[PDB]
């Protein structure tokens, strides 16, 4: 059926799209093709952790998967799964596996909650169309409240077991004269307090995160998406994945919606028409949604800027081995609380998140998921044949993001006299690793395949509002930023367009 404003998917610039279109008064329907995460499953929870995980994990595989860095302590708990409507779906490329949430809120779900705002200066260098006082004045205060943002205690954090890992890199890095930063959050630092002292269900301190917190986490389902319903004029479907998108010949556009159920048997076919169409479907979703219009010739109008100038955010892991007198503890709050900030916006560049690992017993390792500023760039390709787009990113263009990486961590081994670990990625001796990406960014950039709005070029009533629009790079966790450019765009688009 027809319903005025549409929005696809359910991730940080869907949610705040869908909020502010129910507040104009325009009748919304989300179109989501994971599930909305209410049910409680067979161990009673509704999400797995990471020292249980079964087919809620993962996005229709056939076998759980460690997370990035432990694989050599919790391939033990892994398990042959039924492919299932799972939270997180790593999506392999050629040479790039990009990890994206599938469910109502999208990678709020699964992510670790850092909400960091850019550096101006970064910001006004990567998007120099967009004027940056408006942002820093309006924008970024209003997501940081509506994201429900806070910060840890810097007393509890310094005596905590669960943050010795954050300390001991801390001091590492100090010795090389590198500074460290508190992270701010949408995890709830006062019920982490309490969840550390015995007084409420664990969560963060109990191995959850990556698939999904059943307890502290203020993922979207909590903030955007329930203001959107609270509007009465937002609705969402679930298990339906928007596969065309056309341009009606009486104005508007048109959708293809398969819906699914748990297992992916196809349920129903079915066509949804509306006057505002706003993608929301994240960097691989909506850039794939676009180059597949263009290449079948149903939105035949798309520029050659749909599809150009991905990048990984510069994500880039590695490990350090601690001496033995350096323990980083058995129990780590899942949720990172330091990161050292390198960020300069020179390409030496690095903003580096001091990552907890959950083996749950001593491996003296720290692990850091680096954001560096290199400059090479994909393209997602559409394939006819296989009915898919592409990203033609190649391994060597994260060398640059190594070569960064390294550098810094370099830095902190000579000062320490530490190594790198070199055997958690795999058999073979890899410190650094460069084919993983959390952060996609880019495939439909602000002002290039949209204007500086996310107004997609050709097109009227046509809107790109997500990770897609970020040209490739924010060198801070980007969920922050995504969310204040989509106030920005849909305060105007509403009062220009609708
Ligand atoms: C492990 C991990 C850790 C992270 N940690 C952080 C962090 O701490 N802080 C940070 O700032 N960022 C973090 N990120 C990144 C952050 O989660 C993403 O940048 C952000 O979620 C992107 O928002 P988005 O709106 O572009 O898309 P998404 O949040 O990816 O949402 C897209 C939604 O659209 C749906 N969808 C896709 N295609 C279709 C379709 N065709 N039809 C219907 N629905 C569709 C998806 O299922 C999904 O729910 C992390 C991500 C991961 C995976
Ligand atoms: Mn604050
Ligand atoms: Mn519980
Ligand atoms: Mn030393």
């Amino acid at each position: 059926g027809y319903v005025p404003a549409v929005v696809i998917g359910t991730g940080y610039g869907a949610a705040v799209s869908a909020l502010r279109l129910g507040e104009a008064g325009v009748q919304t329907l989300m179109l989501e093709m994971g599930q909305l995460w209410n049910q409680p499953g067979p161990d009673g929870n509704i999400f797995c952790g990471m020292l249980n995980p079964d087919k809620r994990s993962s996005w229709f595989k056939n076998r759980t998967e460690a997370p990035l860095g432990s694989f050599l302590w919790l391939d033990v708990v892994n398990r042959n799964i039924d492919p299932y409507a799972g939270v997180l779906d790593r999506v392999n490329y050629d040479q790039m596996s990009v990890y994206v949430g599938r469910g109502v809120g999208g990678g709020s779900l699964v992510n670790g909650g850092m909400a960091v705002e850019p550096k101006r200066s970064y910001f006004e260098e990567i998007l120099p169309r967009v004027d940056s006082s408006e942002m820093y004045d309006r924008y970024f205060p209003r997501a940081n409240s509506m994201l429900r943002v806070n910060h840890i205690d810097t007393k509890w954090f310094e005596d905590t077991e669960w943050y010795k890992f954050a300390r001991v890199s801390r001091e590492q890095a100090g010795k090389a004269g590198l500074g460290t930063v508190f992270v701010p959050n949408v995890y709830d630092f006062g019920y982490m307090q309490r969840e550390a002292a015995g007084e409420v269900p664990k969560s963060a301190l109990a191995t959850e995160v990556i698939y999904g917190n059943n307890h502290g986490k203020q993922s979207l389902d909590k903030t955007y998406l329930a203001a959107a319903l609270g509007t009465g004029k937002v609705t969402i479907q679930t298990l339906h994945q928007v596969k065309t998108i056309r341009q009606t010949k009486d104005g508007g556009y048109a959708l293809t919606v398969e819906q699914k159920d748990t297992d992916g048997k196809l349920l129903a076919t079915k066509e949804i028409s509306c006057r505002y169409l706003f993608l929301g479907a994240g960097s691989l979703g909506s850039t794939e949604l676009l180059v597949r219009a263009r290449d079948t010739g149903t939105l035949p109008n798309l520029n050659s800027e749909v599809g150009a100038g991905w990048g990984p955010n510069g994500n880039i892991m590695t490990a350090r081995a601690n001496h033995m007198w350096n323990p980083t503890g058995a129990h780590q709050s899942s949720i990172p609380a330091l990161g050292i900030d390198a960020w300069d916006n020179s390409d030496s560049s690095v903003f580096a998140e001091i990552a907890p690992m959950p083996a749950g017993l001593e491996t003296w390792v720290s692990l850091y998921l680096a954001i560096t500023k290199n400059p090479q760039r994909g393209t997602f390709v559409y394939d006819a044949a296989t009915d898919r787009a592409k990203l033609n990113w190649t391994r060597d263009q994260n060398a640059p993001a190594v070569n960064a990486a390294k550098a810094l961590f370099d830095r902190i081994n000579k000062a320490n006299g530490t190594i790198y670990r070199y055997d958690l990625f795999g058999t073979q001796l890899k410190a650094f690793a460069d084919d993983f990406c959390y952060h996609p960014l880019g495939g439909c950039v602000l002002g290039k395949a949209t204007d500086d709005y996310g107004r997609v070029a050709g097109y009227k009533n046509l809107y790109v509002t997500d990770g897609s629009l970020i040209p490739g790079s924010v060198g801070v966790n980007p969920f922050v930023t995504i969310t204040a450019l989509a106030e920005r765009n849909v305060e105007r688009i509403i009062k220009q367009d609708v």
